[PDB]
């Protein structure tokens, strides 16, 4: 009543887990789009056949035309990058691709603001923190109605590995990690609980160290290059992740998610998107949480905020 | 699987919801056991149709013989009792008695000896704290094998009330509740969390105060009267507590969940159960968590245990 | 809709159960309505803590106000009289009933007219393919958006006991029971699968015969009243049954499940309603799928059909 | 009690979206195993952080050792050969994979029958009513033991595609397909239900037509190739049939589910394996069921199988 449209801007790995995921929870409709021909239409047919399998009556279908994007209730873009003959089969990065994604971010803005100005939009295109605030600006939604993935994800790593530790159930764990998705992300060692119990309480009792906790830290910052030098570009837990954010929405249940959103005066930045606790409910953002951070917290805070500013400047570099 | 079976010692009110959810988590073969006759065979019935509706398969009989604890994988003990006749709902409280489900504990704990020496057994019977230390000595089960309902069902009131003033998802808040289940329940206002975050930052941010989370408190402890001066009693969430401990058994998810374990030195105390975090794995009981709490707070858990002691020392 | 709301009008046996239902699969804020007063909110203060075991977030709230219905996007009917006042058990008689919960419907009828016009309406109140019909002329609803609890519960027996003479997954057995709840409901057992296979097969197969297909049918007639005597009460499977089709509506699934609908036509029936399969999706009845029945099938269809007519001649 | 133990042996694309499905329902821990260096254990440690968002507790790890299927309680094999060198360019042989794949086979059989001697079998590697057939040959598991993957995945199809034109769930579909995975599955017209009720009374209320069945029944058969020739062999829906059937097992629910299993007369038919009805409970395959098939089904049957002998005849 009457089934949620679900638009996936960019079936590429990240778009297939997702479309996966929402047949599976049984949570709306799909448009599996991307700018590569038949891709989205064979992977959507396939998806379509899981109906079956899950009890689930979702339609999911691939599309090549933005047209598809009118009467989305969510809009998932993990759409970017893409590669180019050189020049190979590695050279990609990073800098350089600030000005395209950019232009993918405004391309896809205009259809949002014609087609469904009252999608709730989740931003995954990298460096999310500078993405998220592009599209933003050229979608005209309000500020309560897109968020970008990084806490939700980043946090995970780090209340799975300290679950593996102390042996209790991952989700039991809880963190923060606040600032950016990224390199600078900030890992709050003072907000880490296992069962509501502090995790000093467990570094006393001998259960796991100072080392062995600054060890599972790295690893969490660390963890996307971890996996592309085994494989490539994780995707099956960000694609959980966003299915988790894009649910809270549309069951309005109200869950405190780290994720992505525009600053206005929290921890003394503006202008600005970052990773912040949130809840989503069912009208988008209904609160952004604010951390009592200590000085040198909100020193770690400033400097991710001063690199997302920092890539957001070379958006028209040469 | 071989499906795991679970025998429900009481078919009241808490054993039906437990069944009913059971079946909708297809979670194993279910025995409604009761003493009263009849009874739990029609409920069983009605139950088992539910199978279709779950697309689960889980067998669900009635029975009135203790034979049926046989093979048994997990054992729930609600059988008792709820209130006391000649006495009303407005005093509402619990006593003598003692002795009467003194004497249930030692002719279940025979049968759990002989027919599911290895089985998972959780005590709902109050006053439940002491209840369970009387099946443990009379079952021989070991102590990883055997707890007490409290802090699950306790940290559901407090992790609601909080969430529904925060405007939060009620799991999203986190809380521990200590000691005994009953009114000298450890309430731990500094263990509080929302979102992962400290309560004391929602105090300063003026989201909630002071006296409201004092009135949430006494909210919690006095939960069961108010719903029993409403004319109802507690059942669905006790019964989804329950099988919340029950499950994390079962699949081996290795919760950490507060429930009544064997103290042996904890808080400094022995020879008592108290309601502590413990992790619930596919071995049972398989860590004991010991909170450090300041003195103002090992005051108030030594008072739980004091009263739990008191009704020991009495059958 | 991000968050539907859903009344249940009568907060007894099957409300406690649906509520509780509705907690675990997330589906809805609920008003637990009834004209007892404070138990309904018991009961919802109760339910509201399951939230936390559930990781869901629906209100639970208890109500004796009408006014709760606007708003709803889904009312459930369980409200009634199970025996008329001043009689004894052995001067049962089922027609005593018709005019006392006549009298409910027209009062609910006219808050849902007033209050809710667009909500989905499911009845359950007995005799329910009387109920519902009376609540539609009351209500004054689309003919798409009232249907009668019959069929999923009955096939659900049916469906159940076969499966457990052929050891296979209850919800592998298909099987459809038309016409009308109660004595004189329709067993089609022409219409029996078993994994998408005809049940002759396994008769020819002699893994059931014709006399155990029988004794299963005269079984599933007879449900309610075995279980009445083993001292309960179906209320979980009909709960179960009530919350699938309210939740094939608020998820748009389009499940195929029997449900009682306006007759326009349909078996040459006309101004009544009669159990049918039917298509439930997010606009309510979707479409209503008239069997193509055989003439033998066909007229015990007109003599289920005929008695709902009687007792609707006695209002 | 204690957590079911699932090796999937190849940890390609049915493989990652398996070792997906098995987290989100908590259904135990999982090995994917590879004989590529690396990947497995990329693919394993991403999925392992997808625990936190499902509220599960499985491990996932990943695996160039066949030691791993050591304690294997569920062991599910999509390991094999494809693609092709020199040839130029759309003559891509065949049926020359078929002694390649055997090879797999003989390996994998030989550590399970060291290893996991009682673990319950999944075969998905193609042609699989014969790889099946090859592995329980090498690997000497009990006949209960050991399942092909095909009707699930065939039948999903033709469920949903009749449930799009008919405007119903599509689990409300019920449709036998027999016989062999591939080209010449038998699509059993008459035994297609829709909710309950046989297909032929939405034909006789014209809300679908004979014509409209058959161009489903085509689609049904090319489905494969149509997504293949949009992007590569499918693989969502392949695992989702794969993970109901290892659930079925688990989870000892007994549901009907049509798989390859050996046939001893079944259908006038032995020592070959088959797409049939069968009942899947905790200790296995419980029941096989034959279908009283008419003459001409009986038929169509016939020519699946003889093509099942005729590649197992290939093999040395
Ligand atoms: C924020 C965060 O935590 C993470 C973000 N990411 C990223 O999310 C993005 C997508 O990841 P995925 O692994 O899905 O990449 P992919 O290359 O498989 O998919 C991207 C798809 O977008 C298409 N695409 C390009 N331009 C498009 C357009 N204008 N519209 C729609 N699709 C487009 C392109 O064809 C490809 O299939 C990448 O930019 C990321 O770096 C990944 C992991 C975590
Ligand atoms: C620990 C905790 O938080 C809570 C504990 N309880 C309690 O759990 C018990 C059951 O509550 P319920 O509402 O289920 O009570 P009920 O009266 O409806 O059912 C108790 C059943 O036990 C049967 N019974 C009595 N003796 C028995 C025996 N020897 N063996 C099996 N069953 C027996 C008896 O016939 C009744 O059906 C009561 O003692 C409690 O105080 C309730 C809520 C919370
Ligand atoms: C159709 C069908 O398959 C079935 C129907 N039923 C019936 O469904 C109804 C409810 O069954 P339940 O066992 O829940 O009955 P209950 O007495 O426990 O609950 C009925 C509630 O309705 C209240 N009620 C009475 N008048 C009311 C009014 N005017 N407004 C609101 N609530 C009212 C009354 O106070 C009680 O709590 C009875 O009419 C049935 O015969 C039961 C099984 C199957
Ligand atoms: C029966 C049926 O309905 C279907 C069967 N299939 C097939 O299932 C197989 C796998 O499909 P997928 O799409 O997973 O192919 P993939 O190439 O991505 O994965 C195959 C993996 O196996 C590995 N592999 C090769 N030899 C191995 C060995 N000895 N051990 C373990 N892994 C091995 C190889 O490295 C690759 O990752 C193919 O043979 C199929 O034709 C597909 C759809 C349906």
């Amino acid at each position: 009543t009457p089934k949620p449209k679900i638009v996936l801007v960019g079936s590429g790995m990240i778009g297939g887990v997702m479309a996966t995921l929402i047949v599976q929870k049984n949570l709306g409709d799909v448009v599996m789009f991307d700018v590569v021909k038949n891709m989205p239409q064979g992977k959507a047919l396939d998806t379509s056949h899981s109906n079956v399998m899950a009890y689930s009556n979702c339609k999911v279908t691939g599309s090549n035309s933005y047209d598809d994007l009118k009467g989305a209730d969510v809009v998932i873009v993990t759409a970017g990058f893409t590669k180019a003959p050189g020049k190979s089969d590695k050279e990609w990065n990073r800098d350089d691709l600030l000005p395209l994604n950019n232009k993918i971010m405004i391309e896809i803005g205009g259809h949002i603001k014609n087609l469904c100005p009252n999608a709730f939009i989740i931003v995954v295109t990298n460096p999310v923190d500078v993405m998220v605030q592009l599209l933003f600006e050229h979608s005209g939604v309000p500020k309560n109605k897109i968020i970008g993935l990084g806490g939700v994800l980043d946090t995970s790593r780090l209340k799975y590995y300290i679950s593996q530790k102390l042996n209790v159930c991952p989700r039991d764990v809880n963190a923060l990690i606040v600032g950016a998705h990224g390199n600078k992300m900030v890992l709050l060692k003072r907000y880490i609980t296992v069962g509501g119990i502090p995790l000093q309480e467990f570094i006393n009792n001998k259960k796991i160290t100072d080392e062995e906790v600054e060890g599972i830290f790295d690893r969490t910052v660390n963890t996307a290059l971890e996996i592309v030098n085994l494989l490539a570009s994780p995707y099956v837990a960000p694609a959980a992740a966003i299915i988790e954010m894009a649910e809270s929405y549309l069951k309005d249940i109200k869950k405190v998610l780290v994720c992505s959103t525009l600053l206005e005066g929290q921890y003394g930045h503006s202008n600005i998107f970052g990773g912040t606790p949130l809840v989503i409910g069912g009208t988008g953002v209904e609160q952004v949480i604010e951390l009592q951070l200590n000085a040198e917290e909100k020193t770690k805070f400033d400097e991710a905020v001063a690199e997302t500013k920092r890539m957001k400047a070379l958006i028209h570099h040469h």
